[PDB]
RNA sequence: GGUUUAGAACGUCGUGAGACAGUUCGGUCCCUAUCUGCCGUGGGCGCUGGAGAACUGAGGGGGGCUGCUCCUAGUACGAGA
């Protein structure tokens, strides 16, 4: 908190996904070195990327890290996520903001059981673009192993309905280009390439009234409770009027300096991950799931119809008819939360791979309008994709 | 230290002397090694003329224990841990 970020170059939320122990996370601090030595921007280590008790002992991360890289054309932010089938909450808040993805399958293992799970909530929440990096290489030497996995990679995305054929996939080790190895440092500055040429430059909505969802909240010492998250549209002025809005009830608050990777700002636009400094709030009282909205834009709600398309096996979801009752997870913009349903008149049993309009009571109240998409989830698996149709509360 | 002598007391049994795998406090542990054995250390003669060395090695005898940490490799094995 002392340089000015200058807004130059277009912001673009990228992040790493795959199956655990793959070299997702090591793939992130091989593109700071690589990209910090020859363009000559800030350097940083793989050891930032994930300290704790947590992520040392055991090895595996858990919470999604953060890194801004810089390159000519555009300005990049990193989000590395966890990986494993615990940790798909949190993911999710990660995987939302992230607009363009790194997708990570490694040359010796191939495709498996998570790569699938990682690339099924990218569809269903919101990732337009990925591409394939192949994280191992090196210890295999052979030239027909290696480009057998290529195959798998095309078949699983042209499967899940994705472009599959013509999304470029890039060979390269992440150990080798961190220490300093002049052929392996160049095939992951062509990542860096790849990353320019595939991924255009995302549409931002910087016209509608300010949101921003909080995806982790801090309390800094000195300044207050700050929430970070992606702008999902409008912008935030220093000294503007905003109200929190979702869990518990609704409060009143002030913004008192937005920064950019520990760097100020004067207007934190829409499309971008900033962390917006509130006024008078406690750490306790502010939680994980509430919005930043304009005062008067969204009204907190706890019962609404919704249009719910229900997953089939072919899909992947449920295989059995439920009746009023059933509990499952619906995850909005970032957090989750249980709710009982209740199904129209003439309706007797929803059937798998159906689509139908039902009243939902949720346990919390969550800030929403009409138009709003989200994704059914429970057992630690997908259930179903719809909208909001109409507010009750 | 315990149990097992003489003192004393408690509970208990006995009219009592006393008694109790009931308890409680106090209460002499001798031996200079002949033989066998064993550990060492010599004298004597023998080994075929004597003497000084150096050996071979039949046959004994000691010795023989394991731990972590790293590397292999977060590799094989595992959705994962
Ligand atoms: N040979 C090789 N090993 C790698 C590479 N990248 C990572 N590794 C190994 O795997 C670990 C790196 O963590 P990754 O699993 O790649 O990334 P991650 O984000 O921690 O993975 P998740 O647990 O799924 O989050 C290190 O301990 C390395 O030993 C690579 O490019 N080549
Ligand atoms: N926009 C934030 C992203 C971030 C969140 C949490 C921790 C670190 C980084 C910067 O800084
Ligand atoms: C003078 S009481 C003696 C007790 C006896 N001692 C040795 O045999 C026991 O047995
Ligand atoms: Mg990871
Ligand atoms: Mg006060
Ligand atoms: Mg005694
Ligand atoms: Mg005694
Ligand atoms: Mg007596
Ligand atoms: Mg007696
Ligand atoms: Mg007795
Ligand atoms: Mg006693
Ligand atoms: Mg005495
Ligand atoms: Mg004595
Ligand atoms: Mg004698
Ligand atoms: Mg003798
Ligand atoms: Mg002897
Ligand atoms: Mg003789
Ligand atoms: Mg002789
Ligand atoms: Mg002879
Ligand atoms: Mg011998
Ligand atoms: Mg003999
Ligand atoms: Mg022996
Ligand atoms: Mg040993
Ligand atoms: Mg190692
Ligand atoms: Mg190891
Ligand atoms: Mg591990």
């Amino acid at each position: 908190s002392k340089e000015k970020f200058e807004r130059t170059k277009p912001h673009v939320n990228v992040g790493t996904i795959g199956h655990v122990d793959h070299g997702k996370t090591t793939l992130t601090a091989a593109i700071t070195t690589v990209l910090a030595k020859t363009y000559g921007g800030a350097a940083r280590a793989f050891n930032q990327i994930d300290n704790a008790p947590e992520e040392k002992a055991r090895g595996i991360t858990i919470n999604t890290s953060h890194v801004e890289y810089d390159t000519p054309t555009r300005h990049y932010a990193h989000v590395d996520c966890p990986g494993a089938a615990d940790y798909v909450k949190n993911m999710i808040t990660g995987a939302a903001q992230m607009d363009g993805a790194i997708l990570v399958v490694a040359a010796t293992d191939g495709p498996m059981p998570q790569t699938r799970e990682h690339i099924l909530l990218g569809r269903q929440v919101g990732v337009p673009y990925i591409i394939v990096f192949l994280n191992k290489c090196d210890m295999v030497d052979d030239e027909e192993l290696l480009e057998l996995v290529e195959m798998e990679v095309r078949e699983l995305l042209s499967q899940y309905d994705f472009p599959g054929d013509d999304t470029p996939i890039v060979r390269g080790s992440a150990l080798k280009a961190l220490e300093g190895d002049a052929e392996w440092e160049a095939k992951i500055l062509e990542l860096a390439g790849f990353l320019d040429s595939y991924i255009p430059e995302p549409e931002r909505a910087i016209d509608k009234p300010f949101l921003l969802p909080i995806e982790d909240v801090f309390s800094i010492s000195g300044r207050g409770t700050v929430v970070t998250g992606r702008v999902e549209r409008g912008i935030i002025k220093v000294g503007e009027e905003v109200e929190i809005v979702g869990i518990k009830e609704t409060q009143k608050s002030t913004c008192t300096g937005v920064e950019m990777f520990r760097k100020l700002l004067d207007e934190g636009r829409a499309g971008e991950n900033v962390g917006v400094l509130l006024r008078g709030i406690k750490r306790e009282e502010i939680e994980r799931g509430q919005v930043l909205a304009k005062p008067g834009t969204i009204k907190p709600h706890t019962k609404f119809e919704s249009e719910v398309y229900i997953l089939s096996k072919d899909e992947g979801g449920r295989h059995t008819p439920f009746f009023k009752g059933y509990r499952p997870q619906f995850y909005f913009r970032t957090t989750d939360v249980t709710g009982t349903i209740e199904l129209p008149e003439g309706v007797e049993m929803v059937m798998p791979g159906d689509n139908i309009k039902m009243v939902v009571t949720l346990i919390h109240p969550i800030a929403m309008d009409d138009g709003l998409r989200f994704a059914i989830r429970e057992g630690g698996r997908t259930v179903g994709a719809g909208v909001v149709a109409k507010v009750l509360s």
